[PDB]
């Protein structure tokens, strides 16, 4: 009675303390069917309280708003609270069930890889079962302590998840996979060996290549990449970084959410500055792989083939990919291409011509048009030096790079700096636009398929534009209890590395 005691009160704060009506016989007249979890939902900013302010306008509120509220707590807002469903989609629902009362589009038709975005709340996810994966570039280090921290406080922060870590055992030698071992079973983790998994995906080789060439173009985020979208290795609970926090009053009781797609990813969206030619802004919705849901549902196989076929399809050929990246404006790449080297030959390349030391090498891998960028030369003079680049030596170079503007020794390593800053720029495209966010965004559909004119609109947030209804229904960072910072929140005007190579 203290329990109903704080029910009333909820109530009287959700419902604006009014006096139109009598908050103490409507409450006693629902408190048979109220819970805490309901009165969330009748709060102002919400759908049920938005009728609740029409109604009390209007003759006989007193019994239209209790039969109202009867109604949708029995029929909407209960079932949703117990399903696992967020306020956005208790609002959708609301307003779906009572046309009379709240006057709404109907939903809109939009495809997020190759399905039609639902409205039925049908696909399941649990958020207490979680798998990170670290591979490891140092054979004598299982995991870093940052790392292994990470995982510590997860299991306390959620305190009875269900952590399954993918690694590698031929990338660590036997201490350290004795280390690993024993940490796991410590820490109640379930340990997958990436090699020897059985599977039937094109993306099984690409992973085990990726990290077979470590040393030689391969990357360990990108083989972590290529690991979630095979469905042996995820079929159900989340994917998230080793790295991310759980917020613990984000868990939800029941350890279960809904989407109306089979798989759920980090999203955002960023407003950009006016376009022609209204002069209007667009909403371009963003995507990342660093939380990722999976239901459990026969639709996520499919969802997850469809991605897999497409980042196979990218190592295959990942010029096309690539083709808008800093890289593919350079010599070196379009050699690249002419020749058919693959993403490893590519990434090794690169990271060979930034640990020459050579401004003659890097004038090879540029090519003059690049290496008149990086080092903003005029076109005359660009010109003069490639007509004699095969007479030059490096002095010959630096001598020409300075007229064009007394330590040759330290002007080199000025010069040799300048053209290292963009090593970054050329490099995470390799991974980012391959294995990365930036190819599943491409094979889930595309800048295109997620951009468009910004409305912004009255009252509690509805799915009724293509951008609300992947906010409502499809992103898995709001609705999981994990935290991340990685890409804009949603609605971010456009005007507010572990794995690099060095
Ligand atoms: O030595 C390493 C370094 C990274 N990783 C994996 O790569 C992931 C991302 O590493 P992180 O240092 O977080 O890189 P970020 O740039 O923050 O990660 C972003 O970019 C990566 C490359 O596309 C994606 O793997 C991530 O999901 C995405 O958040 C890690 O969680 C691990 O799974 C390893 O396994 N071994
Ligand atoms: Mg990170």
């Amino acid at each position: 009675s203290n329990e109903l005691s704080k029910l009333r009160m909820r109530f009287f704060s959700a419902l604006n303390h009014t006096s139109e009506i009598d908050l103490h016989t409507l409450f006693d007249n629902l408190k048979s069917n109220l819970t805490l979890g309901s009165i969330e939902h009748l709060q102002e900013g919400s759908v049920t309280y938005a009728i609740i302010q029409e109604l009390l306008k209007g003759a006989d509120a007193q019994k239209k708003i209790e039969s109202f509220l009867k109604g949708a707590i029995k029929n909407v807002i209960h079932p949703g609270v117990i399903k696992g469903l967020t306020p956005n989609e208790i609002n959708w629902n609301v307003a779906k069930a009572y046309p009379e009362y709240y006057e709404h589009e109907k939903l809109p038709d939009v495809t997020f890889g190759g399905f039609k975005v639902r409205d039925s709340n049908e696909f399941k996810f649990k958020t207490n079962v979680q798998t990170s994966i670290w591979f490891s570039i140092k054979p004598e280090l299982f995991m870093p302590s940052k790392q292994q921290e990470a995982l510590k406080r997860r299991r306390e922060q959620y305190p009875g998840c269900k952590i399954r870590l993918i690694y590698s055992s031929s990338l660590l030698n036997p201490e350290a996979n004795r280390q690993m071992k024993a940490f796991a079973k410590k820490q109640n983790i379930s340990l997958i060996d990436i090699d020897s998994v059985k599977t039937d995906s094109p993306l099984y080789p690409l992973i085990k290549a990726e990290l077979a060439n470590l040393g030689m173009g391969g990357n360990p985020a990108a083989a972590s990449d290529l690991c979630r979208w095979i469905p042996e290795l995820f079929n159900e609970g989340f994917y998230v970084d080793i790295d991310l926090p759980v917020d613990s009053s984000k868990i939800v009781e029941g350890h279960q959410i809904t989407g109306g797609v089979p798989i759920m990813l980090n999203m955002g969206s960023i407003i950009s500055e006016p376009i022609a030619p209204h002069h209007r802004r667009q909403e371009a919705v963003c995507m990342n792989t660093d939380i990722i849901a999976y239901a459990n549902d026969r639709e996520t196989q499919v969802m997850m083939d469809t991605v897999a076929l497409h980042l196979k399809n990218i190592y295959d050929d990942p010029y096309t990919a690539l083709k808008d990246t800093p890289l593919a404006q350079t010599a070196f790449f379009n050699r690249c291409e002419e020749e058919g080297k693959n993403i490893f030959e590519l990434r090794k390349g690169l990271q060979d011509a930034f640990r020459s030391d050579s401004l003659l090498e890097l004038y090879v891998f540029l090519g003059p048009a690049k290496f008149k960028e990086v080092f903003k030369l005029k076109e005359t003079q660009i010109k003069y030096i490639d007509d004699h680049i095969s007479e030059f030596n490096e002095h010959d170079l630096l001598l020409h790079l300075i007229s064009d503007n007394l330590d040759f020794g330290r002007a080199k390593v000025m010069y040799m700096d300048i053209a290292k800053e963009h090593y970054s720029a050329f490099y995470k495209p390799l991974v980012e636009e391959i294995s990365g966010p930036g190819a599943i965004y491409n094979a889930l559909g595309g800048a295109s398929n997620f951009t468009t004119t910004h409305r912004r609109s009255t009252g509690p947030m509805l799915p009724t534009t293509p951008p609300r209804v992947l906010q409502v229904f499809c992103d898995a960072h709001d609705k999981g209890p994990f935290v991340s910072d990685n890409i804009a929140r949603w609605q971010t005007n456009v005007r507010e590395l572990s794995w690099l190579p060095s």
